[PDB]
């Protein structure tokens, strides 16, 4: 799975996921030629979310886009092995185009521990299984050599969503493997990403923006660097403003200052933004034609 | 305010095929206990807390608190996780199955804001009478509790009396106890021990004393003394082990400490966790021979 892709925000109301507004902005997400949707990731809330709510996600979503062409990578990753493979399975059995998992967070296992996490989580399936390494929020970071070895040592390993700020990395893993997949993970450098070779992002911003975002992929994809960077360049403000505080705070407070989910709900310990920063986020926001159901 | 301080013991949780030994568990705690150690920390990072089950995290509890019955040693239970209410919950547990206080790591992988922490906590706290540590890894978790929080919290929260600090940072030790003297600041980084007790601190919570319970409560215990050359000279002496116990993530090295000392049946971990490389495991092998460790 590759193209622009969707890390969904979760939309609580009266603290209860509220899965119409769940599936609605789904629906938003097909209308505006984004490829495939990630439900439960970071941007989902998966930490704070219970067993039963992390396979609703998925559920809904895998059924809201049977019948378009647009495909689930089901958010599945897990700091706890068992716990990995078991979402996997799930997600699998559920109907799931393929799966995220998330580098083990809080735990730091070594290289070695790794490639046993991912190999087990390959070996259970039989779906595309998309790596995703984030360093900044799970203490660990997969190497170019483990990343690589992977990929060719289990089938179902076809890439890599790289959230570390590091093209430097990006480079040494197209120049050394270049028949991976791989994919932006974070939304200001997507351009650059994606005219190395990335043949696709997971958008925080596609959220808000999902034309946009979708534009920007599409045009890379075929060549047109000119106008992906002009996208890329454009949604600078927006994607730096869209972390002033950690996500998913930002981008569910332009969500629901867009009129775009009924309430401005997270599960702590996330919370509500500053004042300051839900003001910087309003304005930024002005700058950007938002799609509407 | 209700503390618990002193020297500490963050416990590995040993596995026999596949499961909790829990019969080596209670062994490893009555070895701590008769080793000068003043509180154990069940089900922490070092108990492999990210990949026991909820059942699992709650024996070790249990277990923990029914072999200190009896002894002046206390329990300071392993209750963090990066979701508020299963926070909130296992403080609940904690308490009711007699823990003497908690252990609650800082929210890992999903990075709240200074404000969230303040919440995350202040539920932890308002939900349970009994002493709440504060624990601050920003290497683990991805975030950090400013000094302005955690005063914030210990002046407004009754229960929360300090902060288990693993950050390296003995400026923010300092800022700490000069805006904040009441507060119990206590070592979560073995290597600098005795810098952060000298600085005031009142205790440890330390992966080194599964192996040196005994080096690590005479540590302790001079340094609260203000015996501060011997508290020095052993914190010198401990630094080569200190630093080698985590050449590979915690608890990889501590735990093939522990088997190598034959204090451990087996070298298992759970998954994403396993066994450290040949190199490092010689490595810790050879700086062990330079060290008395205790047996049962
Ligand atoms: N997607 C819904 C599940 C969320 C579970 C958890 N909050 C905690 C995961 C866990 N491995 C649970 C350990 C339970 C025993 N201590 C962790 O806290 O590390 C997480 O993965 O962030
Ligand atoms: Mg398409
Ligand atoms: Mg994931
Ligand atoms: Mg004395």
């Amino acid at each position: 799975i590759i193209g622009a892709m969707t890390a969904l925000i979760t939309p609580f109301k009266n603290g209860k996921v509220d899965e119409q507004s769940y599936a609605r902005l789904i629906k938003r997400q097909i209308e505006n030629g984004i490829d495939a949707v990630v439900p439960v990731g970071t941007t989902g809330e998966s930490a704070t979310l219970t067993h039963e709510e992390h396979r609703t996600c998925i559920e809904i979503a895998v059924e809201t886009c049977k019948g378009t062409k647009v495909k689930v990578l089901a958010g599945a990753g897990s700091n706890a092995t068992h716990q990995a493979v078991g979402l996997a399975k799930f997600a699998k059995e559920h109907g799931a185009d393929g799966i995220l998992s998330v580098a083990p967070y809080y735990n730091k296992p070594t290289q070695q521990g790794l490639y046993e996490h991912y190999k087990a989580i390959a070996q259970s399936v039989d779906i595309p299984v998309l790596l995703y390494n984030v360093p900044g929020r799970t203490g660990c970071e997969i190497s170019t050599d483990t990343i690589i070895k992977l990929f060719r040592d289990c089938e179902n390993i076809y890439g890599v969503k790289e959230a570390s700020g590091n093209i430097d990395k990006c480079v040494d893993l197209l120049a050394h493997e270049p028949r991976m997949m791989l994919i932006s993970g974070e939304d200001a450098i997507n351009y650059p990403i994606l005219s190395n070779g990335g043949k696709g992002v997971i958008s925080v911003t596609s959220n808000l923006l999902p034309d946009m975002i979708s534009a920007l992929t599409h045009f890379a994809l075929d060549e047109n660097y000119k106008e992906a960077k002009k996208i890329n360049d454009e949604l600078y403000n927006i994607n730096k403003i869209l972390f002033c505080e950690s996500n998913p705070i930002p981008i569910k407070t332009a969500m629901y200052l867009a009129g775009l989910i009924e309430s401005l709900e997270f599960r702590l310990p996330l919370c509500s933004p500053s004042k300051e920063n839900f003001a910087k986020i309003e304005e930024v926001m002005k700058k950007y034609k938002i799609k509407g159901f």
